């Protein structure tokens, strides 16, 4: 768990992303942990040529402009520097991979590198990268996300926004990008990551949006790390910097941009992981097959499964089922009862009955893996089939459990149902920290209660629902 | 083996590439086997909109120009078509991978797709892709090859050369690319693959180079498939098409471009594989360790190894040795005698002595794999070490043989030397077709003679040299 | 040390040359210190024949054109003059030898003499000299550099560009050379040495490149000597000449050519020597053999050597080692740890194990000399072997030190390691000015600290690294 402000932000932004109305605004700071050297370090020889010192300079745009002025406006050196630096092959950080995995269809970047594009490519996602006005007129077919590189691309250094001339002519040359960013800011919920909010173009666009929409501006989010006490600095200077940062945050609020203050930069990764988990765990994989329903009678167990599926649908969960013999019909009935109040939404219930025959069993493993990949939580019930007239614990449920563990999915074996479910519950309780690291007391109590045969249908269903909810929320 | 013309071309172009003075000119036809639909198929709705038929049209540039004329010069539809088609994700063909593996530093492409770029990326090579005049002013650091997309990129459809207006303004807008291609044509040996030589820009550039250099033009190569009898066509029409193609190839030779006529398009892959094999097999991995030199005396075996290494250096082979105990010193002496006639060129002899100690043995496997990867032919001699005062057949030579086989390197175990070399020779002779598929009678005779103890030093060395040469050449 | 502008230029141009993307543009002024009489002195009788005075004339091209006009366009006299003058045998200056020693593959010359060609020949380098349009169509095999004599050769006086007619017909006759120079100016980093930038052809080419590339021109460098007060001139005239030169330099920046102002012409030699030293010292020769590691334990010394080699690789140094007994394995391990993060680049680590036996010891001396020649800095560690069961200071390390001194390589004996290293450190400290003339206080302090046994592994390694870096950088 994190700070209550962080928890509220995680809930709200997960809600925004699940509606596919969220955009990510990534600054250069998101790529500073990857391995690219700092822009000030690159400009250090540039500053030394014109007789300045990059460490004593804070406005690097004016520094680059001064260098260009000292060379009759020529940018060849800076173009070569940025091409040499930001085109290097660097391993992607975890933040880029998580952002690629999230269902985010809009990225706006002020960085010249192609880390977002590579992260989207490695997720088998089609990325429509735009850094030219002409490129706005063409859309890639079946694209997953669109990346607006509003400061240019690394492979086109001459069109990168680096000097004051570029910022001054941006409002004329790149006006369609300004219009697009204004439309996204008024129509989408943005998350600013790695952005210092010192960009003149972004200040201009935000001021225009504020002038247009007054107090009815859309709420956006930013992630900013708190000020850290430098070794040379004194306590008074640190407190002054903290107060300055606080005033900087209220000003951003003037643009209806709420700032989340983070202790360190790894909290960005933690927040992204939490959002990804909240999105992924909303889909539950219901598994099991039952000819004999352990201690419970047939009708009682059927009603239990029906009401469990109805509660899962009611709690805004998407059920994926393999249509196991003896369990599939009743989860289908529960979903139908919950939804027919109507049509079967494709997202709420995904049914994947296994092909029957010799041909089906060849691809059964890939079918099972594809079915499980859609989910983030696996729920196992019973696990008994009939082979030679006798009830024998099933083997498909064990394969499902193995696939779920290999995909880092949460496993919720209900031991009260018995058979392979009870075996899996015993296995999980044998090594609880391996499957649920850092579990709370309530989580342990719910997991232990999952193997209670004295619970009624309602009590067991409520225990399962609460366990799945604390896993997801 | 292929046609004598093809063999002469393979020898000459391998010679050109090994000097790193060869360039590849790839047309759109090189990407027509990957999965991209034909440009005529894309223009079929375009032709139907202006009332024409793309099947009845041969000049598609004029067709696109007519379509643009019917729409007040607007190219949005064609830009969208090319962006949708040529930006799709398609698996690379073998030709692109072989070309990426070859030491070719210059590519000139008339195709908009990024197949060459992806092939170079998958080989861990830095590719400097150029399709804008500005991009010519910046060079990537430590780049392996430069790709000039002279007709534009797929991600920038508006700048693609498709219509007659683009060809008519190319000489003004893209003049630096014309100058660069002229310089490459006069300074590098080109191989035209997938090019139909119907491009007005290439005709203009070739005519300018011819006018500048008269009969002293640099020779270039092209690969063209012979005409095939269409099912509907008659014999007379097929013969007329063959004569027309012959006249086309002879006019092509007016520009000092020799054409290799191929029966089918897989012969392009065969030629590329042959060139890659000729380049790769010129580096021989000399392996072995010997305390007791089988039947031969110590001095006799040392002289044999020395003269074998001297002959390998004399036959233009690059020796890579692991400095095995008892074999390394004498191959070093042979290389020194062959070269000191002088300094040790880094390419001719690469020495990789194994680190000694517990720390070295941890990375010994990766060291061995990296050492073997540099070579294409593995030669094994003896293979006996001393462990507890007795001569025991070594185990490192077996690992080297396994790595060589896993890398598809040719293995030449000399059974006359005995020990692990004799064991490897017996293993190879056990399954000869697995290691040398489609071997000739001379190759089998040489392999059998490799295990003859009655041969002298000169005879055995000549047998080894001839076997390695027929493997390489 | 030189001016900070000169230091920045040296760093940037060393970086450019080490990437093998640097070209040298040599004017006639680079050959005016060799012994050739001035062109005005040669034209003095030519000027007197048409009634003019060469001292009162500044445009010698127009003077030669007037002379040709007075003789019906005949150039026999001027051809004879240039053939007699510039074909004389003159000893090469230091600048030509340094430029030949540098890894520069492209020279462009406006001088008719063959000094660059002779300097490249005396370095055992293959030079491909081009002064005819036809010669551009043929490339020498295994050439080290290509020399474009764009104003003609001395042995072909009739084709030398001397008169206004030659300059006026250059754009038509020598158009391929114009295209080649434009391509080099846009693809390579040029250094202009001895060039006055008053050549109409170079002005035309630079204007065309500027018109083509606007502010995205590649940065180039020029070396220009500052104006000197003539004995007859007054202070006001000298200041006017200084201002005129400043305006001239600022107008070459219009072409993105940065000018380095030098006090005298020997600073060209100093800059070239500094660049050569920076390139040469980046390769360090690691020497030593150790059975007993002085005061330090075996494992401690092994870890020290491993981390020292890892730091050397990390600091962009290329290690050349003779694989000495007890030192070679651990430097190999350090290089492998630094690089496997991967394959062993041939440049980063060159391993030269000595051949073992009577045959190897015959060529051991030449092998050692060839191994050391690749480096510019020699680092000596320990130097103790075992001969008759007792630790005896080695003799190969002494030979290595002697060879390093004979090649003017920097020697860094680490006295803390003891044995021959300590003896060499004592010898160097005995005559410090002989080995390190003009050493700073920091260099002396580091050299003294090199013989401190109280330093830890990290402290000693940092001292060695800092000493080697101040030697190189
Ligand atoms: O141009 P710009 O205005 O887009 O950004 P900037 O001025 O270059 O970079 C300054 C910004 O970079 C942000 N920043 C620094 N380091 C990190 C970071 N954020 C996340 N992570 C993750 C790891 N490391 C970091 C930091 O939040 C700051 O606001
Ligand atoms: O002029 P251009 O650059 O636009 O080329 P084009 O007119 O589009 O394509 C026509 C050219 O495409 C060539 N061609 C057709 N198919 C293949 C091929 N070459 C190799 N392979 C390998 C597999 N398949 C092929 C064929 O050699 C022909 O010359
Ligand atoms: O024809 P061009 O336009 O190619 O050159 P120019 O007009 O003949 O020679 C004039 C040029 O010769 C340059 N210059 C004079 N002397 C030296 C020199 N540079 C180096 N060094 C080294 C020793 N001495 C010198 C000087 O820098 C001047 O720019
Ligand atoms: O019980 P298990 O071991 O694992 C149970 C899991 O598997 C999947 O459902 C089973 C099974 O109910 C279904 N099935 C239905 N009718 C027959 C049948 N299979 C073989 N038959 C032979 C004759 N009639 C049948 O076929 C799936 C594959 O078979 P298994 O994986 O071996 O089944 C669910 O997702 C369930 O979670
Ligand atoms: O003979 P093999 O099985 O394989 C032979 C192949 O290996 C490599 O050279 C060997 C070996 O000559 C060398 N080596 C030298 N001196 C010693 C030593 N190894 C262990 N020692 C213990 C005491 N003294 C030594 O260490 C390499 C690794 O050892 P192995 O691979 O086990 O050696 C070549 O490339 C050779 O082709
Ligand atoms: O130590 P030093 O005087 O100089 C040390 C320098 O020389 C070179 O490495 C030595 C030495 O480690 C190596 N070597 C390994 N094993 C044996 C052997 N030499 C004779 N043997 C007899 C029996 N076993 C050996 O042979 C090189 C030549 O021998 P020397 O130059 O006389 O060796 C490095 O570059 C080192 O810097």
């Amino acid at each position: 768990k994190m700070n209550p402000i962080v928890e509220l932000f995680i809930k709200d932004f997960t809600k925004e992303v699940m509606e596919e109305n969220a955009a990510i605004f990534a600054g250069a700071g998101l790529s500073m942990s990857v391995g690219y050297v700092s822009w000030a370090k690159l400009l250090e020889p540039i500053a030394q040529e014109i007789g300045l010192d990059v460490n004593k300079e804070n406005d690097l745009v004016s520094l680059a402009q001064y260098y260009c002025n000292e060379n009759q406006g020529n940018r060849g050196r800076i173009n070569q520097i940025i091409l040499d630096e930001f085109s290097r092959k660097v391993d992607l950080t975890e933040n880029h991979k998580i952002l690629a995995r999230l269902p985010i269809h809009t990225y706006w970047t002020t960085a010249y590198d192609r880390l977002i594009e590579k992260a989207l490519e490695e997720e088998n996602k089609i990325a429509d990268v735009k850094y030219t006005v002409k490129q706005l007129a063409t859309t890639k077919v079946k694209r997953d996300a669109v990346v607006y590189k509003m400061h240019g691309d690394v492979e086109h250094p001459s069109e990168a926004v680096l000097i004051k001339d570029d910022y001054e002519k941006y409002s004329i040359k790149m006006d369609p990008y300004i219009k697009a960013l204004s439309g996204d800011l008024v129509s989408k919920t943005f998350l600013f990551v790695g952005f210092s909010f010192t960009d003149p173009n972004l200040d201009y666009i935000l001021s225009r949006v504020r002038s247009a929409y007054e107090r009815d501006q859309r709420r956006h989010y930013c992630l900013i790390k708190k000020e850290e006490r430098r070794p040379d600095e004194l306590e008074a200077d640190f407190e002054y910097r903290v107060r300055k940062q606080e005033l900087f945050i209220s000003d951003l609020s003037r643009f209806n941009i709420k700032t989340i203050v983070l202790n360190n930069y790894n909290e960005i990764t933690e927040i992204l992981q939490r959002i990804e988990n909240n999105i992924k765990t909303k889909t539950v994989f219901l598994s099991g097959s039952a000819v004999e329903y352990n201690h419970w009678e047939t009708e009682h167990a059927e009603q239990f499964i029906h009401q469990l599926s109805k509660e899962l649908i009611r709690k805004d969960f998407n059920i994926v089922s393999g249509f196991g013999l003896g369990v599939g019909s009743f989860v289908i009935n529960g979903v139908l009862e919950e939804l027919y109040m109507g049509t079967i939404d494709d997202d709420r219930l995904i049914l994947r009955p296994f092909p029957q025959g010799k041909k089906g069993e060849e691809q059964w493993d890939k079918y099972r893996r594809d079915m499980i990949t859609r989910t983030g939580v696996s729920i196992f019930l019973y696990g008994n089939k009939i082979d030679k007239g006798q009830v024998v614990k099933a083997k498909g449920v064990q394969s499902e459990f193995n696939i779920s563990f290999e995909q880092n999915n949460y496993v919720v074996p209900v031991g009260a149902t018995g058979y392979i479910a009870k075996d899996l519950w015993n296995k999980v309780n044998e090594e609880f920290e391996t499957y649920y690291p850092g579990a709370d007391a309530r989580m342990k109590k719910l997991f232990g209660e999952l193997n209670n045969e004295a619970l009624s249908i309602e009590e067991l269903i409520n225990t399962i629902i609460e366990f799945v909810e604390i896993l997801s929320n």
